[PDB]
């Protein structure tokens, strides 16, 4: 159970609206064996292993280039916890419980 966040940002798009580019990135992500959740600042992910995650990230990145962008700025944050199984929801609830 690996949790992560991915943001694929095309640059020099000549439009401040990037939703179609992001939807294309997510559409590419959907083809891999990962769970995702679209959030206000990037797409949240859950994967069973690093290989799938990297393949999903490469796919998302490539989809934006294929979509027509000549410059893509991609960010990936990985939270890999091996001494406990924690999904996105588990982590949210753990923090809330402590508030």
């Amino acid at each position: 159970m690996i949790t992560a966040e991915l943001t694929v940002i095309p640059l020099g798009t000549c439009s401040t609206s990037l939703s179609s580019y992001v939807a294309a990135a997510v559409e590419a992500l959907k083809k891999l064996n990962v769970r995702y959740e679209i959030s206000g600042m990037g797409t949240l992910l859950e994967a069973e292993d690093l290989d799938e995650l990297m393949e999903a990230v490469k796919a998302a990145h490539e989809a934006v280039l294929q979509a027509g962008s000549d410059r893509v700025y991609t960010t990936l944050k990985i939270d890999d916890r091996r001494d406990a199984d924690r999904g996105l929801r588990d982590k949210v609830e753990s923090v809330k419980e402590k508030i």
